[PDB]
């Protein structure tokens, strides 16, 4: 019909998950103008005329759409790998966010993942109190921008370094991770990189999973076929670490191994497979049968050791192989201050005391500023460097 | 402006027909970028290969759903127009009858002239005037531009003059409808530059409408325009436009009124005032119009008709219509007892066409057939971008 087609086209122009919605189309044009505005390309009449035909148009667009100078940077609160995270206040709305910058040139400089799609998809659609929420995602010719919610309570690395964690706290934080990972699994993902660095606390001190860069979609039988290893040396499971080109076929059990590593560290103060060099940790992980020991200290309850050992074993016998409910039924979690279905409604072990909406006391101080880093080299022929980032924008077509 | 404003102004742009960033225009830029990249030589780059691999499924389904060529059933070819043909079509779904104009993308690019269609698309779609042929739908593919206009079953004025020895009453009517039609085009901010009986079409009631605006240009601050183009058929073209063979001259709207004078002369005499066997002969006679403009030795043409023709066929500086359109209307040639200017298009036309069906193409001569296969593009070894000049041409109506 002449109307069905008009409607079906309109479903593709609106759907927040359409590859051709208003966001993706405004990006597609925006990418082209960027990837053509070079003197060596302006020699072509078509390219030259098109840019001048759209010059006044494309500027009005870039002024109306969400851009970087719409935000007032308060302080940098994290940096490294492919950019930095900074506490920002939206100049217009005065609302406070945590904005993550991703270097386009750096990611294209051999990263082999295009991982940001998974992270953008989860944070924007998870709709879970256990997941850090994405509000806006925009871009330019140099950086990707993820406007997430601010977590003023800081991460779990900061918490463990300032407190000798008692069991009551450990049980709480382990249980919040178990529920958080269960929510991620329900969406159809294996996290593959569970660690205190990725665990952030809100203004009440409740846990949320942040950064889903290593996330991959599970198949029908809930497995992942990956030939190269992914994760962190201390928290990586034996099967993901040895995962070879032979198969590299593992389930969600790898996430529960990392939860056990997380629990061990909270109580002992060290990683279960620590060594002098990085390569030593590796031999100790493969040898978890004989390397996993508890230091002589009478403060780790029987149930704590039981749970850690149930998580820190081979995939075939590992706790959590028979679903999440058997982890919840474990005696370590048996307490009298909360229940699983009402856990995130109870008072947290460490409620943070905040001075203002911009209180960054729980984040270690950094220099900021930098000095505008190097991006893509100026093309001599049409390269199309902005094409792999078309549709990353989450602004015009977002879910409400 | 607030956040709610900056968002909503942007959101309104994607639904605004007059916007260059509207949903249909954005779908073009993506549809175009796929065509101008899907070549094995450019597939070598991963940024390009990864782009096409993702938007593969999407761009096909989009192309099938949007208004395409096979949505129309061609009834009969009714006109040839340099870059392509005009054909009477019936929309398969709605059964509505239109005149669709095709324009060869390769042919346009081949001989420059690939920007004139913007002026024609903008006028026909937004003019909203009973004197202007209306554009309903404008779509495209990788080869042709498509302009779905209203069908004019009455035919053109070329056909009329060849079948009748036009009397003055008729000439007065048709001249007055052109004057009002061009005045409506000037009011939008345009100089037609190509006023001729080929471009004047009659509706089902036999009333005039200007069709084909492929040479219209936007007037600057002073209401003038610069230009430089190899002129086709100088018969109706003015001295000033002819003396501007290379941007070496600015001219106003008075060049349109000269063409009206040529139009009136032809209706009464039966021939163009500056006709010659060669194209350069016509030009030479137009330049020497001070001495070449003559009248037949039979006083069939009245005093006022001669007065008006001579008033239109003089130098720009003294030409009638320089002081506005109202002095053309006040002329004694138009003095009649059948109609008034403000109610002219409501009166009964001198020739009301008798139509058999909604597809009665009796007022249009049969067209032969090109019998010639159209030239295509060579497979690029780089990025030529032979789709960018046709981005944002797609137009729909509510
Ligand atoms: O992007 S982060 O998740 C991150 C760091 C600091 C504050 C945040 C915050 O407040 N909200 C969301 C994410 C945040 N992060 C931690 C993982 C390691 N790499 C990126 C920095
Ligand atoms: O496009 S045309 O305006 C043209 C020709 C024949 C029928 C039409 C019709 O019915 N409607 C609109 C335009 C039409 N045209 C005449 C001008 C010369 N070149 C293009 C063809």
């Amino acid at each position: 019909s002449f109307e069905t087609r008009f409607e079906k086209m309109d479903n593709l122009l609106r759907d927040p998950k359409s590859e051709v919605n208003s966001d993706c189309l405004l990006d597609g044009l925006d990418a082209l103008v960027y990837d053509l505005d070079f003197p060596a390309l302006r020699k072509n009449k078509n390219i030259d005329n098109f840019l001048s035909r759209y010059k006044d148009t494309i500027n009005k667009i870039r002024d109306l759409r969400m851009k970087a100078e719409d935000y007032e940077v308060v302080k940098v609160i994290g940096r490294g790998a492919f950019g930095e995270v900074q506490l920002v206040r939206h100049k217009s709305t005065r609302k406070v966010y945590a904005m993550k910058l991703l270097s386009k040139f750096e990611m294209i400089k051999r990263s082999d993942s295009a991982f940001f799609w998974e992270e953008r998809d989860i944070m924007a659609f998870a709709n879970s109190p256990w997941v850090v929420q994405l509000f806006y995602a925009f871009q330019d010719d140099r950086y990707l921008y993820m406007v997430m919610e601010y977590m003023p309570g800081g991460d779990l690395v900061n918490l463990m370094s300032n407190y000798d964690v008692p069991e009551k706290w450990a049980r709480f934080y382990t249980a919040e991770v178990v529920l958080a990972l269960d929510a991620i699994h329900s969406m159809g993902f294996i996290h593959r990189d569970v660690k205190p660095d990725n665990m952030l606390l809100d203004k009440s001190g409740h846990l949320k999973l942040a950064d889903f860069g290593t996330c991959m979609k599970m198949n029908k039988e809930g497995m992942v076929r990956c030939d190269t290893a992914v994760g962190t040396p201390d928290y990586i499971s034996p099967e993901v670490l040895k995962s070879q080109g032979g198969d590299g076929y593992y389930g969600r059990e790898c996430d529960w191994w990392s939860v056990g590593v997380f629990l061990y560290e909270m109580l002992v103060g060290d990683t279960p497979f620590y060594a002098d060099s990085l390569v030593g940790t590796y031999s100790k992980i493969m040898n978890h049968k004989n390397s996993l020991t508890f230091p002589d200290d009478n403060d780790i309850s029987k149930e704590a050791k039981n749970l850690i050992c149930a998580f820190l074993t081979d995939r075939e016998v590992r706790l959590g192989r028979n679903g999440v409910e058997e982890i919840k039924r474990h005696l370590f979690f048996k307490n009298d201050q909360w229940a699983w279905e009402t856990l995130r409604d109870t008072v947290a072990p460490v409620v943070p005391d905040l001075s203002s909406d911009i209180d960054t006391s729980n984040f270690d101080d950094l220099e900021e500023d930098k000095g505008e880093e190097e991006t893509f080299p100026i093309p001599k022929a049409f390269v199309g460097n902005q094409l792999p980032f078309v549709g990353f924008t989450y602004y015009s077509n977002r879910r409400y």
